[PDB]
């Protein structure tokens, strides 16, 4: 029953609410070119967030969007004969949840009254819905509390995320939506672990490691509980750097890791995370068998302006030049602009990367660039805001005129298919 990659031989679930998202932008766009890579955009699987106790209801209670138990049924009927399928859904109301963002959207108090929330409201009922007889036939496959653990160990300084760590709830939730998850024989589930590398870094990377590693070995199957990794869940980082494949090569005897963009950071992209983490995971102990998903949903980079070639007789200008990542910086991750779709929904493409996957649908807001008046408690961050001034020193890159979390974004979208890389 439990494969050691539920991708292989798999087709995936293709949710209709973002195909309904889509068709929304269809009917705006004239060029009908435009048009049918939309269509073709839409054929994809993309994973469902279950971002808040109301989206596992869905209806009135989540912005008219299917409820768990209609993906599911959804699911089955997209189930090819005798040909396995993945559902993909995210696990995502972690209390205190986004501990180093400015104007986390999580309903849950990180408080203990908060976890317990957590495991009766969310975690049960979610995994009572999956153990159900009727959904034996598909492969549930989760990705873990994005923007949760990695937070621990690089963002500790911010009060929040010291707290996240200090109450141990944080570790606690994981452990709960492990157990739980595990237990139906039919659910996969992958650890969300960030994407810049900056886990991998320095002082960083055996608190990382050790601190994956005690979260999952507590749990009742031990580092059974989780299937692999995932790396880029809703950001932009590049599956490849193709014109500076080597960190580590010097230009004015410096080497260009060292440029401005890269912040003395020798992983330029998600490629190179993957395996950095596999093998300190092997390292630690993990078997050898474990997987890496990466999210390829926005990263492509593409577009007749990504650069071919790489030139310059300093680091920064060498870098500048070549980098196909072309954000003011590594850490904006909101609605950026001219990003482009990433490599479409891939099996076993090679190594220890059991998928590549839409974690995150193109053409989704990642937040209003404003305060705009809703009634899903969704806020103002300002590093979704287009002229905000980061703690880092540089704009946002955010698209202007964005409406809110979760919502559909059509001039991102418009973006995202123009500048996919591969094109479509």
């Amino acid at each position: 029953s439990h494969v050691d990659n539920p991708f292989v031989g798999a087709s995936g679930y293709v949710n209709p609410d973002y195909s309904k998202e889509v068709d929304s932008s269809i009917v705006k766009v004239k060029d009908v070119q435009l048009k049918a890579k939309m269509q073709v955009v839409k054929s994809y699987p993309t994973y469902v967030w279950l971002d808040s106790i109301d989206a596992i209801y869905g209806g009135s209670r989540n912005a008219g969007r299917l409820s768990l138990q209609g993906h599911l049924n959804a699911a089955l009927a997209q189930k090819k004969a005798n040909t396995p399928i993945t559902v993909g859904l995210v696990i995502y109301d972690m209390p205190g949840r986004d501990c180093h963002a400015l104007a986390s959207n999580g309903e849950l108090p990180l408080t203990q009254a908060g976890l317990q929330r957590y495991k009766t409201e969310y975690i049960d009922v979610i995994a009572s819905t999956l153990a159900n007889p009727k959904y034996k036939g598909l492969r549930i496959v989760n990705i873990i509390e994005p923007d949760s653990l990695p937070n621990l160990v690089t963002n500790q300084s911010t009060p929040a995320c010291g707290q996240a760590s200090s109450s141990g709830i944080y570790e606690a939730g994981i452990k709960y939506a492990l157990d739980k998850l595990h237990a139906i024989p039919n659910v996969y589930n992958y650890m969300d672990i960030g994407h810049s590398g900056w886990l991998a870094w320095r002082s960083n990377m055996t608190p990382a490691i050790s601190l994956y590693t005690r979260v999952v070995q507590g749990t009742a199957a031990g580092l059974a509980s989780a299937d692999g990794f995932i790396t880029n869940t809703a950001n932009y980082t590049p599956l490849h750097e193709p014109n500076l494949p080597n960190p580590d090569l010097t230009i004015g005897g410096q080497p260009i890791s060292s440029s401005t963009f890269y912040q003395w950071n020798s992983v330029f992209d998600e490629s190179t995370y993957a395996e950095v983490l596999y093998n300190a995971f092997v390292g630690a102990g993990w078997p050898s068998k474990i997987g890496f998903l990466i999210d390829t949903g926005r990263n492509g980079w593409g577009g007749s302006a990504r650069p071919t070639s790489a030139s310059g007789n300093d680091v920064n200008t060498y870098v500048n030049s070549g980098r196909v990542d072309r954000r003011l910086h590594r850490g904006n991750w909101c609605n950026q602009s001219g990003a482009g779709i990433g490599m479409p929904p891939t099996a076993a493409p090679g190594g220890h990367i059991h998928a590549y996957v839409w974690g995150k649908g193109g053409g989704e807001s990642d937040g209003s660039s404003k305060y705009i008046p809703n009634k899903q408690g969704k806020g103002f961050d300002r590093y979704c805001d287009p002229t905000y001034t980061t703690p880092d020193g540089t704009l946002t890159g955010a698209l202007p005129n964005a409406p809110i979390a979760g919502t559909w974004f059509h001039a991102h979208f418009v973006q995202l298919v123009t500048n996919a890389y591969p094109a479509i």
